[PDB]
């Protein structure tokens, strides 16, 4: 698809000191011959765990779609007939008891990518209605509902080697559009020669925002081959002061079971999906692995000092 054609020391510390309690790859049924990866966070609908997956052949020129899957066994998901989107990298949020769903839409002219943008949909998994679009050539836009009911919006401008995560508060999802996302001011998250993005935002009991995302940079492996490193990253935003706290690596490719990446320069790449709280007080971190599989690791809850999650991703029928 679109992506395929100091943190280095922080990562080496993480690789030495990591606490991983469980480690699996997900099995997907019903889409044989496609890879499934870079999913949404899992959510609940009709009493069942579901996830949206990015569905794409291994070939770097193959185009992505998104399908809905339902949990049919432990770490086993079966495609739900009847729901397709022409998108990459799907993601979900709950705003006023409604699903907001998004993905990256790729526009082509004479078999080459001409533009891409975030498409946003609202409703429930049985019927999602496309309603707004992000700015030209931006991805990694994410929303959540804040403690006062307003809409937090994360942007992610990226032009060559200049990238930032931005953030703006809107009154409601009815204001979400290209110009307000484009004008979101920067947050102090990404360093020079790095990139990254929010994948899933959570409202915490303190009123702060717990972010699960990715942090990325260029490196060279032991065999002196190029790698675009992607790590699972967390931080906590204070939406009033805009201060960033407790920024840290929470997962890396070595945490998940071994698997072939889509291309050789994604051998140390994981693209976060989100966390699900467990019966044992730990977090299940779901992630894309090598732009080819979806994995799950059990980790310490990454927002302990800033509070527990407010609300859930259990979606009511319309
Ligand atoms: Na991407």
């Amino acid at each position: 698809g679109s992506s395929h054609h100091h943190m280095k020391q922080t990562k080496a510390s993480f690789e030495a000191n990591k606490r991983v309690y469980e480690s699996v790859l997900l099995t997907f049924r019903g889409v044989d011959g496609y890879d499934v990866y870079n999913c949404s966070v899992p959510f609940f609908y009709k009493g069942k765990m579901h996830i949206y997956g990015r569905v794409e052949k291994r070939d770097i020129w193959a185009a992505s779609h998104v399908r809905l899957f339902e949990e049919t066994g432990k770490d086993e998901f079966t495609v739900v007939p009847g729901f397709y989107f022409q998108l990459e990298d799907p993601y979900v949020a709950k705003i006023n008891n409604e699903m907001i769903f998004g993905g990256t839409h790729v526009r082509k002219d004479k078999q080459e990518i001409s533009s891409y943008y975030g498409y946003f949909y609202r409703g429930t998994p049985d019927e999602l209605t496309y309603f707004t679009t992000g700015p030209d050539c931006m991805k990694d836009i994410r929303v959540l509902q804040l403690q006062d009911g307003r809409l937090g919006v994360f942007s992610r401008p990226r032009v060559g080697c200049r990238a930032s995560i931005g953030f703006v508060i809107l009154n409601s999802i009815d204001e979400l559009g290209a110009e307000v996302i484009a004008k979101a001011p920067p947050l102090d998250i990404l360093s020079e020669n790095t990139w990254g993005g929010v994948n899933q935002a959570y409202l915490l009991s303190s009123g702060k925002v717990g972010c699960i995302g990715h942090y990325s940079y260029e490196d060279t492996d032991e065999q002196q081959q190029p790698q675009r490193v992607y790590v699972n990253y967390s931080f906590v935003l204070d939406p009033q002061s805009r201060a960033i706290a407790d920024a840290k690596i929470i997962g890396t490719k070595s945490c998940y079971p071994p698997c072939e990446p889509k291309v050789p320069f994604l051998a140390d790449c994981v693209f976060a999906s989100g966390i699900v709280m467990r019966s044992d007080g730990r977090a299940d971190l779901y992630s894309g692995v090598g732009d080819s599989r979806e994995g799950r690791i059990t980790i310490d809850y990454p927002f302990k000092v800033h509070g527990t999650i407010i609300g859930d991703l259990n979606f009511p029928m319309a």
